[PDB]
């Protein structure tokens, strides 16, 4: 049950735009960077970020998918690999993504961009770019919807 | 060579004593928690923490040892809070491998990380839950940690190696 909407299409749009500028900024350009989306919605976010970045620096950035969910390629070695996910929670999915990435190559470094951080981490992993911090109880859940797959851009808190 | 002393013995003691209190606080006591040191100095730090924690809560805390080295102990893990302890957080690559090791021994309820110093320049989305001191450094500088159990003195210093 949709207990509440915390981000509308507008907030999402402006969050991803800022994030696009932060990525370019913290890497002093996009040279050697690659956006790898985790899971369904993570991939769509990575693409939007890629598109935004392209229309700011004039140069485009490679995008990869990589599948996880409690377990085509893309440049990895000596590249700045930016994992992109919709929701940061326990951090366990991200840990798996890192190992996966580490087996495909030796990246200069791995960064983490997420649309929302709902707290409750169970590993010492933090996102380098956060769209919005959304406090939540352990009993609540986060639902992220994007136009490409859900017919709408929206983030909400759903009770159990 | 040693450029400057960023932490002296008293600072190190005050940093560790506080971390001990921070650990108890965030976990509301140390039950179900385990201290796992990484390499030599990490182990000595983890031991100091456990000694401090027990005198505070009157409850003993399990200390483990992990030998994690990258190129260029028993007990519980499953359903426990494994608190990794290291002297310096840098690229974060060592902690990531250390987490792999922990996962090979079981599934902890969670993993935390405590370090004496964070010198920035991470190359992985890994951050410490408890930090002794944030020490800014250039990529040309180096951190040198000396603990009395191995170097006869407690001291943190920046070097231009
Ligand atoms: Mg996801
Ligand atoms: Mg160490």
């Amino acid at each position: 049950m949709q207990k509440a909407v915390v981000m509308d299409e507008q907030a999402i749009r402006r969050a991803l735009t800022r994030i696009a500028h932060e990525i370019i900024e913290r890497n002093k350009g996009i040279d050697g960077c690659v956006l790898v989306g985790i899971k369904t919605r993570g991939i769509y976010l990575a693409r939007r970020l890629a598109e935004r970045i392209e229309q700011i620096e004039g140069a485009s950035v490679p995008v990869g998918e990589l599948d996880i969910t409690l377990y085509v390629p893309f440049p990895v070695t000596e590249r700045n690999v930016i994992l992109v996910d919709d929701v940061l929670f326990t951090g366990r999915t991200v840990r798996a993504a890192m190992d996966a990435v580490m087996d495909l190559g030796r990246p200069a470094r791995i960064q983490l961009a997420v649309l929302v951080d709902r707290g409750h981490r169970e590993l010492p992993i933090r996102a380098d770019f956060v769209g919005k911090n959304v406090p939540t109880s352990r009993s609540e859940l986060i639902v992220v919807e994007l136009s490409e797959v859900d017919g709408i851009d929206q983030v909400s808190i759903h009770e159990k």
